[PDB]
């Protein structure tokens, strides 16, 4: 997996490099810190009385802030490959993100998306680097400790060399064994939690039934089992360590007797022992970091599995490439069927259905199927399983998406509104175009001049982030516009909006017959008076057009024709 | 806060006494091992004595298994007494969350209440156990090792007290400062985050409108902001630590001058240095560890005070005390009028509704104001704001809330079911009242026993989360097993939804005849099955009551009574 990551980095070797580097100082400079022990303790306080008491403090100072230096670097530099690698990585989950098909965002994964970017990038980023930091520091650390005490003592050094392999072996051991022990209890103590989630939602039928005692009671159990579980899981968490720094004091028991015997004394000077135990004591951190590290850059290759799986996810089709500009030819379903994804049985059965040009044919999907679905035909979303929608000619899979999709036009309420200025908003990809005097028209034609005049400068202020809360009506008429700035030969309707508005009902009416008087609308409602004024109209429930017929067969047969 | 917090730690101060104790010996250890080089310089690798070599890893061992020894049991004995109170703790407010008005519950605390008991108990548990873990064991470090410096050599440990204080001081300054600027960061760049997820809910009309192409550019602005947001919290974070390393090796090199001083500060033989400079190191993370104390303490007692916030909040009023075993009586309505907390003051309107003794009366509240809020009124769930419900000749504030909640029963879809045995579900708050041959009968008129039968042990099987699973309508059939249990003079049937099923519906309208027949029985049924059995229809919109006709009458108010 980091296999298929490294790509992404490489532009940015420089900062790892320089990181690598700035690390690789970090650890030569401990390893100098701890190597100056010996000077002192020999030519200071030892045998030496002073003059090298005074270079000392000043050689301590230089490298504290080398160390201070080379550890900003690092982190710097680190921090600025894991930002240019996350921004990267984020923008290409971004950029597959808005080209995949409408289902994935359909509720197969919805909320856990923006994680997805944020989180689980950050995740990718950090875990790597935080292995790498560990692996190149940490390995520098114990390199230059290992060369440092074997310069000062070679007969210590090498009892070392053989115990501290047996030390990370037993660090590893130990450590996977009872934070595996843990695991094991963090299920265990989630059931438990469950279970009290269980109860406290049933206080309807609790207070009804007073079994309040017997919840309590209950509850009683419950906690007293989370509490011992809670106690077994960090009793092995906590003898976790204590083993492992007996298992470590047992490598100093054997290394100072190794320093008893005569031969490997009366070399040992007072620094050299200084130098060697603190060089010791140095190399505990290390260790048990690398042991680690093995499992963070997992967890962060982990993370980038999961950010690759949404990479590589089969993006919405694209073969199709015919292209419409202005669609005035009648939208013609004919024997098509289609089944809601996650769902076996067809939702929309086998269907025709004739789309006059320039006329405002409607429908009523009370029974849950062509509800909305039909309108997503037409937007090509969630594709046709079955059927030829022979739209102007052609099907709507031969036709090319950005083209198709730019003939229809969707309105409603609940149409989002980009952060960016209202004006580009209504002109959203048609900015940069459409002149602002071709919006001003638009938003005139919009009959909402008073909502967006009503918040600071109306075409150049801007809807951000709750920049100016438009309402629902309010929306909905930048949406009117924007249709009808943009010319869309299709109109798309839902029951209007989801309640009527004071003026904003006569102003949508006004603004939806100055785009229907020559549009191809086909319409969905539920309210009909828009029925009533609409031309022609086709009920269609549960996938099958249970009345083609005009407002006067619609009367003969009312089926909810009145409230 | 902990003053208040106290009474439920007090009865298990053995265990903070213990780990007290514990928390003292571990940091006399690690001065006992700093003591414990000198010996090892001076008298050892200095004066040469073989006798101290083979001497002291026997002691390096037992002061490191009592260090371990004494870990583990901190940790144990704290952890028991953080369970026992945390345990406590949850029990108190579970205790407290269930005699509390349905109205908290509802809306008020509906998911944030599974974070509340378990991870805001541990919270408070933990922070306040690592508040007195750091606060004693450091405390005993500081100690420990001030005092093996001055009996050591003091002339040092003057200079090593003087500035202590000064790198301790500069550690909270630094700290504050860059971990407030780090909090500056983390708003931006929670608030860029923001803007991003609402792009990525913008799917549908990045779709039908515009090319993608201004989504992924202001995309790409929006992650160059969280970059350059993230490389400045992460450049401010990092800069602390080499900043109060820095100040921590200007004390060590102000110390090592010291040292060198012509004889005066020149006492000190090769061990003495390295045990000062020993406890120097090692009086590091001791001082950190105080300074950052009184956060992790704060964090605990406000997490506290978000717990005693819950416990002390208005628990249900139960002022009335009339009791009530069989209440044949009406439920009078006059004039009461109600208002659904935090909203709408203009609920259920000034409404009478007698209910007669033994029917089946219902009404239908399409209008979507005082619908199912009156079943609420004879459960009390959200109790009368202002009038009286006159209940057998006494008032429901008058009536005991678990009398009152006795006397009526409520079989609904939403009808939760407790993790106990099938029996017990059937037997809830009565199972050491009624038989097994009693719940025999239960199961029997239940109409239900083709699903019960089917289990492990029948009446003692387990009906629990998860495990049998029994389906919608089945739990429409324990709620009216329950109801056969013969306890229940009221009952509040819901069939709102009024769904039919295979066999299972016939089952229970069975079964559900069989109780009316001599039930006082209130029903709210979208469907007119029920108008067609019931006795006296009182169709209720909005809160006031259009009408109070019989079958024919509401025929005549036909309403949506074709469908
Ligand atoms: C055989 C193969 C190998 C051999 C091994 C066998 C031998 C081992 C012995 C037995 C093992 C016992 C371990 C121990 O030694 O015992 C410790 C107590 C000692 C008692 C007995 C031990 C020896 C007795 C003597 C026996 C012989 C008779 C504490 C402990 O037990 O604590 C163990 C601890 N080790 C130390 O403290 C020793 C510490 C100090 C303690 C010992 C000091 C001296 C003792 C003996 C001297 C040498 C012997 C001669 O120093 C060192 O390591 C190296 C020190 C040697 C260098 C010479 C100094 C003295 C020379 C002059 C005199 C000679 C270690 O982590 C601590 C690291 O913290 C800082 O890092 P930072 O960089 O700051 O981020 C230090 N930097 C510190 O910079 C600062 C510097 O030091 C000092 C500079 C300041 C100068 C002045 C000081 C103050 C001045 C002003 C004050 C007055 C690091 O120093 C490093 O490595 C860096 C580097 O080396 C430093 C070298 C250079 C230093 C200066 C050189 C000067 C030269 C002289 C001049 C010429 C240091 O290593 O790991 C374990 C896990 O702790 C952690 C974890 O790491 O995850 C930490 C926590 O987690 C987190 C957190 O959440 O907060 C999250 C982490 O993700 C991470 O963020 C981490 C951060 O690191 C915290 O900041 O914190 C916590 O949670 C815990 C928890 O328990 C988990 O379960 O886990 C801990 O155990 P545990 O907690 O119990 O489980």
């Amino acid at each position: 997996t980091f296999r298929r990551l490294w790509p992404t980095i490489a532009p940015f070797k420089a900062g790892l490099i320089v990181a690598g580097v700035a690390l690789i100082l970090n650890a030569a400079s401990d390893t100098f810190m701890l190597s100056l022990l010996k000077p002192l303790l020999d030519d200071g306080f030892g045998k030496t009385d002073r003059s090298v008491l005074v270079w000392m403090p000043l050689v301590v100072i230089g490298l504290m802030i080398l160390r201070g230096i080379t550890s900003y670097v690092s982190s710097y530099c680190i921090s600025w490959v894991s930002g240019k690698v996350v921004m990267t990585m984020r923008r290409r989950l971004f950029g597959h993100m808005m080209g995949m098909p409408v289902s994935f965002f359909d509720k197969q994964s919805t909320g856990t998306l923006l994680s997805r970017i944020t989180y689980d990038s950050e995740q990718v980023a950090s875990s790597s680097s935080g292995a790498l930091i560990t692996v190149v520091r940490e390995g520098a650390s114990i390199i230059g400790l290992f060369i440092m005490m074997f310069y000062y003592s070679w007969q210590l050094s090498i009892i070392l060399i053989v115990l501290a392999p047996i030390v990370s072996i037993a660090i590893r051991v130990v450590s996977k064994r009872f934070r595996n022990i843990s695991k094991n209890m963090q299920n265990t103590m989630g059931q438990v939690t469950t279970s009290a989630e269980q109860m406290l939602k049933g206080h309807k039928e609790v207070l009804i039934f007073g079994g309040q005692e017997v919840e309590t009671k209950r509850f009683d159990k419950v906690s007293n089992r989370m509490r011992l579980q809670g106690m077994k899981m960090v009793s092995a968490s906590s003898i976790s360590d204590p083993i492992i720094q007996l298992i470590a004091s047992l490598a100093l028991a054997f290394v100072l007797y190794a320093a008893s015997f005569p031969s490997v004394m009366d070399s040992l000077t007072a620094g050299t022992i200084t130098v060697v135990f603190s060089s010791m004591i140095a190399l505990m951190r290390p260790l048990k970091s690398l042991t680690n590290v093995n499992a963070q850059f997992q967890r962060g290759m982990a993370a980038c599995q999961t950010l690759f799986t949404i990479l590589d996810s089969e993006q919405e089709k694209d073969e199709g490439k015919r292209v419409i500009e202005r669609a005035t030819g009648d939208v013609e379903f004919r024997n098509v069927t289609f089944t809601y994804p996650g769902r076996d049985v067809p939702a929309l059965r086998n269907i025709n259905l004739k789309i006059p040009a320039g006329k405002t044919v409607a429908l009523v999907g009370r029974s849950g199927s062509g509800k909305s679905t039909i309108a997503s035909l037409i937007t090509r979303f969630y594709d046709i399983d079955e059927g030829e929608i022979l739209m102007d000619g052609h099907d709507l899979r031969e036709y090319t998406l950005a083209s198709l999709r730019n003939q229809v036009a969707l309105v409603s309420q609940n149409v989002h509104l980009f952060n960016d200025t209202v004006a580009n908003n209504i002109a959203y990809a048609r900015t940069e175009q459409y002149s602002r005097e071709q919006i001003e028209e638009a938003a005139r034609m919009a009959y909402a001049m008073d909502f967006i005049n009503k918040m600071d400068n109306g075409l150049d202020t801007v809807i951000g982030e709750n920049g100016v809360l438009l309402s629902g009506g309010q929306r909905q008429r930048i949406a009117i516009a924007r249709a009808l700035l943009r010319d869309s030969p299709i109109l798309i309707l839902d029951e209007a909006t989801s309640a009527l508005d004071t003026e904003s009902e006569r102003a949508i009416q006004a603004a939806l017959d100055e785009l229907q008087k020559n549009r191809t609308s086909l319409v969905i409602a539920h309210r009909l008076s828009t029925i009533e004024k609409a031309d022609e109209i086709v009920v269609v429930e549960d996938g099958v057009i249970v009345e083609r017929g005009t407002h006067n067969d619609l009367l003969e047969h009312r089926g909810v024709y009145a409230q």
